[PDB]
């Protein structure tokens, strides 16, 4: 996250990070106790969860191997379209003041929602700095009329921008799958941006969840 603050403590329970061993890979949010759901660019062969704690490689955080990932079918490896992914637990997550389900949506935000961003990415680009507490910025939701004039061609329907006018506030590398949560619902999952991080009026793009519940519920159903 660049330019942001840390997140008020406890107010993110259903943020989880998706590790490489120990180390941050990209970040995720709770749906129910034995599915995590994140960006599709994120894919490894098997993850370490955690969960419980603001604070990355807290020793009392809540740790859950995952061995079993499922990425959107309509996912491109090449321009992001479907950016998100399921991953099952090997375990069921233990829910408490903490670690609790984030609430998906039952209905898109408009253009103008003022919404939150949350993750243990960098914040400063290139040259990396990562953060040990979660780290959060408030950003707009913009208009998929307003962010073509930007992204043009790379830009996909399934996609929402956000962002602050003439400012750095974004998301950025080891932020993916992180939530975007707009007014109590999941409106976003962290997919990318531009390189550097931060560049003023480059909006951050994410995956729209609202486009996406009926693939999300049906999946899940699907691994029982
Ligand atoms: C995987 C996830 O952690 C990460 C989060 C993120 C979000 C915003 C900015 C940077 C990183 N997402 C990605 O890394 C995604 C998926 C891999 C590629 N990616 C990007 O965001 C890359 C770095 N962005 C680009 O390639 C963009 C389209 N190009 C440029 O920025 C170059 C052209 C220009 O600068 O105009």
């Amino acid at each position: 996250i660049i330019d942001g603050a840390p997140c008020a403590r406890g107010s993110h329970p259903w943020q989880v990070a998706l590790l490489s061993g120990n180390q941050l890979h990209c970040g995720g949010v709770l749906v129910n106790e034995r599915w995590v759901l994140t960006a599709a660019h994120c894919k490894m062969n098997e993850y370490t969860v955690h969960l419980g704690s603001d604070t990355l490689g807290d020793r009392r955080a809540q740790r859950i191997k995952a061995s079993k990932s499922f990425r959107h079918p309509g996912y491109s490896t090449q321009t992001h379209v479907n950016d998100l992914m399921l991953v099952k637990l090997n375990s069921q997550a233990r829910l408490s003041s903490m670690v609790k389900k984030v609430r998906l949506p039952s209905r898109c935000e408009p253009p103008g929602t003022t919404c939150t961003v949350s993750g243990w990415g960098t914040t400063t680009s290139p040259d990396v700095t990562f953060p040990s507490d979660l780290m959060c910025v408030d950003v707009k939701l913009i208009s998929p009329q307003d962010c073509t004039k930007v992204y043009k061609d790379l830009l996909e329907n399934s996609m929402l921008c956000a962002g602050i006018p003439d400012s750095k506030k974004n998301a950025c590398n080891g932020d993916s799958g992180g939530p975007l949560v707009c007014r109590g619902t999941l409106q976003g999952l962290v997919s990318w941006g531009t390189f550097p991080c931060g560049q003023p009026n480059d909006p951050g793009v994410y995956t729209q969840v609202c486009k996406f519940t009926k693939w999300i519920n049906d999946t899940m159903k699907k691994h029982r």
